[PDB]
């Protein structure tokens, strides 16, 4: 008979909702926008247990912001109180160092697509 | 029958491992035995995975030690090459610019058994 639909279309991750060429056409029409501003996707581990899920994941950030400054704007977002852990990890699961200006991360870590790909979780994974 | 004997050499976490009465015993003598010493316990925290573990996680820090002090010993120990991130963490918060003494960390944040906990984290962790 029907399918029992597990999921929704807005439950899957961004690569997933957007073509690969139209993920590209948008970093480069962002890019000429916005020339000074790195194109950021942040989404919540799969896995995760006890972080909130933040509602808006694209961001666009200052090539000087450093990833201690972003840390601090994701939790803000997400209301969090300070007590509660949190890491922002780039890429594949990388620690990348908290001062290096997020443009530098953006050349070694951006996906192909060209957004610079992270996730957020309760701990390092993995 | 024949019961398999189970070891838990374990040292770490540290609060976990040992019982409360033998922890604040253990305080106890090591102030009797240098009162100019905070004793320390600095661990890895559990959702910290690309930092190394260190060999040893028990210090006794001169009083007048402030944390850029005691981040620049840790980071040595962990060889750590001078732009990897690294943070001390105490009772889940941030000690990202605390510049007082440890003696007086020591009094605002000691546990109940006497020593006090760090751990560290390649972020911040914590707002504080």
């Amino acid at each position: 008979d029907d399918f029992v639909m597990i999921g929704s279309p807005s439950d899957r991750p961004f690569k997933q909702r957007r073509s690969f060429a139209d993920r590209c056409k948008e970093v480069q029409q962002i890019r000429d926008q916005h020339p000074s501003k790195i194109p950021v996707i942040i989404e919540r581990y799969k896995g995760e247990k006890q972080l909130p899920v933040l509602d808006k994941t694209k961001f666009l950030v200052p090539d000087h912001v450093n990833m201690s400054e972003l840390v601090k704007i994701i939790r803000r977002r997400l209301q969090l109180n300070p007590t509660q852990a949190f890491f922002l990890l780039v890429n594949q699961h990388s620690m990348v160092s908290v001062s290096t200006p997020i443009a530098d991360i953006y050349e070694q870590e951006k996906d192909e697509d060209g957004f610079l790909y992270m996730v957020y979780a309760s701990q390092e994974t993995f």
